[PDB]
DNA sequence: CTATCCTCCATTGTCAGGTGTACCCC
DNA sequence: GGGTACACCTGACAATGGAGGATAGG
């Protein structure tokens, strides 16, 4: 892969799922402040998803750089400030974030106006620009807190809207799950129960969006993961799955690998539609489905 | 001295893969 | 007497989200 096309929503709710808005300030007495101000938009995938990335830069014009990032990951990153004004910002200007990535996106984008107007290389200007990091992502670390102990955090702004059915293919394409359980039965002839799952995972950030979304599909439901904050939507009813989850990312299909556990998901629902799934022949037909999906891919 | 390229982490939070059992169907 | 679905449980390793450098230009 390489070429494609992309919905511009798919996009961004890829983006809503997986992206990263990174405003780094590093330590450098060379330069006049004593900080190198850095700007970075940035994916990361597996070496499973190369294909994606490609598609991705192809998408924002030939921009960026795909680079090896982890052991078993891949990078692709705009890193020129230019080229992020150039074409970053005016696109997500347009098609609007609506996760609280929209707003990291949103101070990311103010950064990169007084990196602009070439105010960061001036001091007070820094100072404005730490309290925006000071907000973004994880916030500040260490050094950050200490070289900069006196900074007010600027406000974090707020609202949470699906704008088009591909945002959220694409958004799923990033923290979305298609799950093959076994359970071990006590009460059926072939001793395991064959259940299908739709899961989206998420960070109690968005409870709002996540709430909605049982709206926007006419099913499913939200439970807390029990040690943190973290929102599962989920899917277990196996005639909403195949009434209305399948159809739907049938028509906005699924971007990347996980389209293709997709498939083997719908290949077993299939399979469990016929009621086969209470053989022994059409259960091995099912292990080998599950087995070579998800976490066991290529 | 400022801007972009580039090659490298570590930590922990997603994914993903399971249960314990209320309860509907025969 | 066979089969389903929600609530709940749980861990590995990739996704966060960074970290320096070396540049080549002004
Ligand atoms: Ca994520």
């Amino acid at each position: 892969g390489e070429n494609s096309k992309l919905n511009p929503w798919a996009v961004v709710g890829f983006i809503d799922a997986e992206g990263s808005f990174m405003v780094r300030v590093r330590k450098n007495s060379k330069y006049k402040t004593g900080w190198l101000v850095v700007a970075i938009f940035s994916v990361t995938v597996d070496k499973k998803d190369l294909f994606l990335l490609e598609s991705l830069k192809t998408f924002f014009g030939g921009l960026g750089s795909i680079k090896k990032s982890g052991n078993s990951t891949f990078s692709y990153r705009i890193e020129s400030s230019e080229q992020l004004t150039k074409i970053i910002l005016p696109f997500f200007d347009k098609y609007s974030l609506i996760t609280e990535k929209l707003g990291d996106y949103l101070l990311f984008k103010k950064v990169l106006e007084l990196m602009g107007t070439k105010e960061h290389l001036t001091q007070r200007g820094l100072e404005k620009i730490v309290s925006l990091k000071a907000s973004i992502n994880k916030g500040l670390s260490e050094e950050l807190q200490a070289a900069f102990p006196q900074c007010v955090p600027t406000p974090r702004p707020n609202n949470k809207n699906i704008p088009d059915p591909f945002w959220l293919a694409g958004f799923v394409s990033g923290d979305g799950s298609f799950k093959s359980i076994l359970k071990k039965s006590e009460s059926i002839k072939v001793g395991f129960q064959s259940i299908l799952v739709f899961q989206i995972t998420q960070h109690a950030r968005d409870v709002k969006l996540m709430e909605s979304l049982i709206s926007y599909l006419g099913c499913g439901f939200i439970e807390k993961d029990s040690r943190g904050p973290w929102l599962y939507y989920t899917v277990t009813n196996f005639s909403d799955i195949q009434g209305k989850i399948i159809p739907f990312f049938h028509q906005y299909k699924i971007i990347g690998s996980k389209y293709g556990d997709y498939q083997d998901w719908c290949k077993i629902a299939l399979i469990m539609q016929n009621k086969n799934h209470l053989t022994p022949e059409g259960l091995n037909e099912i292990r080998a489905l599950k087995g070579g999906m998800n976490k066991g891919r290529l």
